[PDB]
């Protein structure tokens, strides 16, 4: 016998370039937390529904994992856009969500079982403008890019572009792309005559890396932002060299300090061979959330002998109340859901000179 917990992610479509990494963070979390006996001895079972890259995709992966494998509660989907539709229905049914990195505007406020371990938008996305400004005080035009279809690209770009008034940059122009994009040579083009200092993408992973390489290619010498969605190794591929150099917000250190971190990344490093990244953080804190609250519910009210409608209400209500020691630092819940976290970092893309290889290098 063992709970189930359901596990909605990005695992095909260029979405995946995002979701694997949160997969391989869930995976990793199942061993530790089983490991250590499951809830007080009943092993999790990690039930993994893909979404693929759309809305519909997500709401049958839903659909499927509530109805068909019983799940206790979810944790997904990848994408704000994909949680905004598929969301309520899990609120309808009445079974908790737990999103691993949807940081738009709004995802908590879905019902009151939808909660994030991902810090949104409004704080992540300033502390990589204050950086770009030290590492240039002198930059004063800046462009601002973002994925008109996307919801994340469109929350995040609203939070980046007042961060750049409200630093007193002159905005020299707001470029619209679509995430299915491949080129970009007119937006590009438009921004590079502007003359910016600084340039500020809030995109997905293959149209964000796309992008910054052709701003490269076109003659850009900038500084460069990118948003939460080119934060992951899978961009150095697309831009290659010509990656070096971008700046990119975290919600996640490999050297937090935090017992439960070092566990976490040396199981990542031992198997991976590089640092954790941010989104395997954040998938492995979303289990941890569930398998410390189902122990805790267990602990006051055994759930082997609770009927699955009640125990996800019982789960959910548990979950909120919570503190979590995790990857992430330690973590709470407001009584809506959002995320209770205090530290956030920036790293900075560095390339070796061949493009073959890089890694994120963590500003102090
Ligand atoms: C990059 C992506 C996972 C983004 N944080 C979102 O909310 O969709
Ligand atoms: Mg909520």
């Amino acid at each position: 016998n063992t709970i189930p917990i359901g596990i909605a992610l990005a695992q095909t479509s260029n979405v995946a370039l995002l979701g694997q990494e949160q997969v391989a963070g869930a995976k990793i979390a199942e061993k530790y937390f089983n490991d250590k006996g499951g809830v007080n001895g009943t092993p999790i079972k990690l039930i993994f529904q893909d979404t693929a890259g759309d809305e519909a995709g997500t709401i049958n992966a839903f659909q499927t994992l509530i109805n068909k494998d019983k799940v206790v509660g979810i944790v997904g989907p990848t994408l704000s856009q994909q949680a905004f539709s598929a969301n309520p229905i899990a609120e309808r049914a009445k079974v908790p969500v737990v999103g691993p990195s949807n940081t738009a505007k709004g995802i908590p406020e879905i019902g009151d079982y939808v909660a994030r371990v991902s810090a949104p938008v409004s704080v992540v996305a300033p502390n990589s403008v204050k950086a770009a400004l030290k590492q240039n005080p002198n930059i004063k035009k800046v462009a601002v890019f973002f994925a008109q279809n996307d919801a994340f690209s469109k929350s995040e770009t609203e939070i980046f572009q007042q961060t750049v008034k409200d630093q007193g940059l002159e905005l020299v122009t707001v470029q619209k792309f679509q995430t299915t994009d491949t080129d970009f040579q007119s937006q590009a083009t438009n921004a590079i005559n502007l003359k910016p200092d600084l340039v500020i993408i809030s995109g997905l992973a293959a149209d964000g890396g796309n992008l910054v390489r052709q701003l490269r290619e076109l003659g850009y010498q900038g500084a460069i932002i990118g948003g939460d969605g080119l934060n992951t190794s899978n961009v150095f591929a697309v831009c290659k060299a010509l990656c070096d150099g971008v700046l990119i917000a975290q919600a996640y250190s490999p050297e937090y300090t935090g017992e439960i971190n070092k566990a976490f990344r040396q199981a990542y490093v031992d198997q991976y061979k590089k640092e954790p990244p941010q989104f395997s953080a954040q998938a492995f804190a979303a289990v941890q959330v569930y398998v410390e609250s189902l122990k805790a519910l267990d602990t006051k009210n055994k759930v082997s002998k609770i009927q699955l409608p009640e125990l996800r209400t019982e789960l959910n209500k548990q979950l909120l109340t919570g503190k979590y020691n995790t990857p992430l630092g330690e973590i709470s819940f407001t009584p809506i859901g959002e995320v209770v976290q205090k530290d956030f970092y920036v790293a900075q893309i560095k390339m070796e000179k061949d493009g073959s290889q890089g890694k994120f290098t963590f500003l102090k």
